[PDB]
């Protein structure tokens, strides 16, 4: 659908530009051109598009889920989650920036993925530290925003720190 | 008073079981054993229960940041602080998860004024100027670990308190990886 996703393309500019709470309905449905009356065809409320991007853009997770179901439960597969994960979630990194600054966001807004990194009997030690590498990557692009340095580079510097925790827990 | 702190536990117990927005004043009266009349004498809605139970919890945080700005910036220092503030956060536990399933009760509290500013104000004190990308990102890895770790400690089975012992006993390696 290239009117759907354009529609979310336009709210997404506007979101960083402006931010979800200064963005109104009828400011992407000025943006959007001609294409406002497709924007009631598909969505009717901002909530409802802030989804829709958050449902594309986790597209790579996704697929990752669905891979991991096929894998040995070894700690070598926790260490390919985890760096897979790491690349998956690059193109949510302006979706994490509009939920720091907008408090809507963060409440309009992993478990899957957490059912394969977590080990049955193991010690709590272990799974504490699994959920600490699993964790250290989820919320990882909301601190390291304020770090100074290119953003690859800060992505894998914290890979690296997780994937230590991952290996501790052996 | 007693009966003031046995309708929070109470209110607490059925906000972790089947929801904050879910459960209602009608079930928390209820379940203590008092008239609806009783329960909105000590509280006119249950919103102020919700507020009384975060209350009190969040002092040694701000005691915490007038500490870091006596401390020298050493990484005894920035251990010491991520000690402490796990410690801070040994009692929010319950209230997070309440937050995290709940965007009432997120919206009714607030995540920005509660330990958001003051997460931002550690991390200050936990910066160290002019050091290597490596190291910065490791010493927020760490800062971050304990933070959002009262959110996700709940999922983990076991007991609480030795759940945040081995989750700050991760962190501090962490944070010692920097040097």
């Amino acid at each position: 659908a290239n009117t759907r996703d354009k529609i979310q393309s336009v709210a997404l500019e506007l979101f960083i530009e402006r931010g979800y709470e200064k963005t109104s309905m009828r400011e992407i449905a000025e943006g959007l051109g001609i294409t406002k009356a497709a924007l009631y065809y598909h969505f009717k409320a901002k909530e409802e598009i802030l989804v829709a991007i958050s449902q594309g853009l986790g597209g790579p997770v996704d697929e990752l889920v669905a891979w991991a179901r096929t894998q040995p439960r070894t700690l070598e597969t926790k260490r390919e989650v985890l760096r897979r994960y790491s690349e998956a979630l690059m193109g949510a990194a302006p979706l994490f920036r509009i939920m720091q600054e907008s408090g809507a966001a963060l409440r309009t807004l992993i478990a899957a993925i957490g059912e394969l990194m977590y080990q049955d009997g193991a010690s709590v030690r272990s799974q504490v530290r699994i959920s600490d590498a699993l964790a250290s990557v989820h919320f990882g692009a909301f601190f390291l925003s304020a770090i100074e340095g290119d953003p690859e580079e800060k992505r894998k510097a914290l890979l690296e720190s997780a994937l230590e925790t991952l290996d501790s827990s052996a």
